[PDB]
C-alpha cells in the first residue's frame, strides 16, 4: 500500500534548482548526507542521557557508506533518531520551507549551492547525483517506513517490508549514469577526508567483492 504525495511548491522548485542549475562541484552532496547523520546521532545521543532504554534498539553510534556498482547505488546508512511517518512526510523532519526561502535568497545574493546545509535542506542536494533517492527510517516510536522520489513533483511513502534496521536512516541514492565516480572507493575517501573530517562518529567505507 503506496502513498504518493506532491511536494509543497517551494521544495518542488528547489529540487528543480538543484537538477538543473549547472554547477560543477557537486561532491559536496556526501558532506551534506553525513552531516544530517551526524545530526540524527547526536539526537538520540541526547536522548539516551537520560532514558538508556531508548538505545535497546542499538547500542552502536555510526555511519556506514555502502556503494554498490551493480544496483549503481551509494547508500549512507546512520543508527541516529530515525524518523516517523509525520517526519518524512513533513520534509523528512526539516523546515524546508523557510529553508528554501532563506537559501534562494541567499543564492541570488552571492552564495552557491555549496551552502545549501546552512539552510537547513542540504539532504535535496543528493539530487545532485541521484536520479532516484530513497530513504527507509526507524524511530522508536514508530515502525518502519520507505520515503522515495524522483523528483517530478512527488514522493511515496509506503511501510517497509524490507530487512529491519533496528533504529535510523538509510539513504539509498540511485546514481545518475554520469555520476559513477562516487562509487569509487579512492573518490569516497577522498571526499569524506576533505569535507568530514571532524565528524564525531565512526565512518566506515565498506568494499565491494
Ligand atoms: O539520519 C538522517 C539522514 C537524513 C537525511 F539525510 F535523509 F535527511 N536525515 N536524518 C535525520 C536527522 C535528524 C533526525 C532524524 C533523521
Amino acid at each position: 500500500e503506496v502513498e504518493t504525495f506532491a511536494f509543497q511548491a517551494e521544495i518542488a522548485q528547489l529540487m528543480s534548482l538543484i537538477i538543473n542549475t549547472f554547477y560543477s562541484n557537486k561532491e559536496i552532496f556526501l558532506r551534506e548526507l553525513i552531516s544530517n547523520s551526524s545530526d540524527a546521532l547526536d539526537k538520540i545521543r541526547y536522548e539516551s542521557l537520560t532514558d538508556p532504554s531508548k538505545l535497546d534498539s542499538g547500542k552502536e553510534l555510526h555511519i556506514n557508506l555502502i556503494p554498490n556498482k551493480q544496483d549503481r547505488t551509494l547508500t549512507i546508512v546512520d543508527t541516529g533518531i530515525g524518523m516517523t511517518k509525520a517526519d518524512l512526510i513533513n520534509n523528512l523532519g526539516t523546515i524546508a520551507k523557510s529553508g528554501t526561502k532563506a537559501f534562494m535568497e541567499a543564492l541570488q545574493a552571492g552564495a552557491d549551492i555549496s551552502m545549501i546545509g546552512q539552510f537547513g535542506v542540504g539532504f535535496y542536494s543528493a539530487y545532485l547525483v541521484a536520479e532516484k533517492v530513497t530513504v527507509i527510517t526507524k524511530h522508536n516510536d514508530d515502525e518502519q517506513y520507505a520515503w522515495e522520489s524522483s523528483a517530478g513533483g512527488s514522493f511515496t511513502v509506503r511501510t517497509d517490508t524490507g530487512e529491519p534496521m533496528g533504529r535510523g536512516t538509510k539513504v539509498i541514492l540511485h546514481l545518475k549514469e554520469d555520476q559513477t565516480e562516487y562509487l569509487e572507493e579512492r573518490r569516497i575517501k577522498e571526499i569524506v577526508k576533505k569535507h568530514s573530517q571532524f565528524i564525531g562518529y565512526p565512518i566506515t567505507l565498506f568494499v565491494e567483492k
